């Protein structure tokens, strides 16, 4: 309960070749967050960043500016009835990302308690690229929904190929990255808007991207767009650090 990225209740990984997905090993992705209204209503996903901070998707914040409209839901794996010790909590502040403006940062009221159910993703340094090819997973609860938490992996598809006049033909912008299959390929539409795409870096798990609605799922003929995390790093660090 250490070390961003590193589960402590391993990834079931499940394999590419799977229609649908596979239900997630509880806890083991310990940074996945649950956005939900003040009702307690499930919409969006986001990553856990650091005890006092959640990365997810502007969009998910489009019908409220009060940030106490919003709650943090960590250590989850049920959507419906929340698991016992399941941390809840009320973000005091949203900041928008000014440039793109396709990802936001929640401040959590209180720091959340890291425990081996609820551990920080790892950021990526920055402007890296991920590799073409690069195997990453998806996770989230897929907004019926899935009811237990998600998991897919979808293989990252370099812009410039992405970019193809056949494919999406100019539409991906440099501060996204694409993945999943241009032609044929299962449907990965686990994630929730605002929710993670993680790669293991030969150790650990590095967020390098962010799921986005208006952007789109892994599709048969389509690949997904994410938001491409390195690109915002300093600008995330800068949020944290001065803020």
């Amino acid at each position: 309960s250490f070390d961003c990225g590193k589960p402590q209740v391993e990834p079931k990984k499940c394999p590419g070749a799977v229609v649908g997905g596979c239900v997630a090993y509880p806890h083991s992705w310990p940074w996945q967050v649950s956005l939900r209204t003040r009702f307690g209503m499930h919409f969006c996903g986001g990553t856990l960043i650091s005890p006092e901070w959640v990365l997810t998707a502007a969009h998910c914040l489009e019908k409220s500016p009060r940030p106490s409209s919003y709650k943090v839901i960590l250590g989850a794996h049920q959507e419906v009835n929340l698991e016992p010790h399941v941390q809840e909590i009320e973000v005091s502040r949203l900041f928008l990302e000014p440039t793109r403006k396709d990802i936001a940062l929640l401040k959590l009221s209180s720091p959340a308690v890291i425990t081996d159910k609820v551990i920080p993703a790892c950021l990526p340094s920055p402007n890296y690229v991920v590799a073409d090819r690069t195997e990453c997973f998806i996770t989230g609860w897929g907004e019926f929904g899935a009811g237990l938490l998600m998991e897919a992996q979808l293989p990252v598809i370099e812009n410039k190929v992405c970019n193809r006049y056949e494919f999406l033909n100019g539409r991906v912008q440099s501060t996204e990255l694409c993945a999943g299959h241009l032609a044929g390929g299962t449907d990965s539409c686990q994630g929730d808007s605002g929710g993670p795409l993680v790669c293991f870096e030969k150790d650990k798990y590095i967020l390098q991207g962010v799921t986005s609605w208006g952007l789109g799922c892994a599709r048969p003929n389509k690949p997904g767009v994410y938001v491409r995390v390195s690109r915002f790093v300093t600008w995330i660090e800068g949020v944290m650090r001065n803020n």
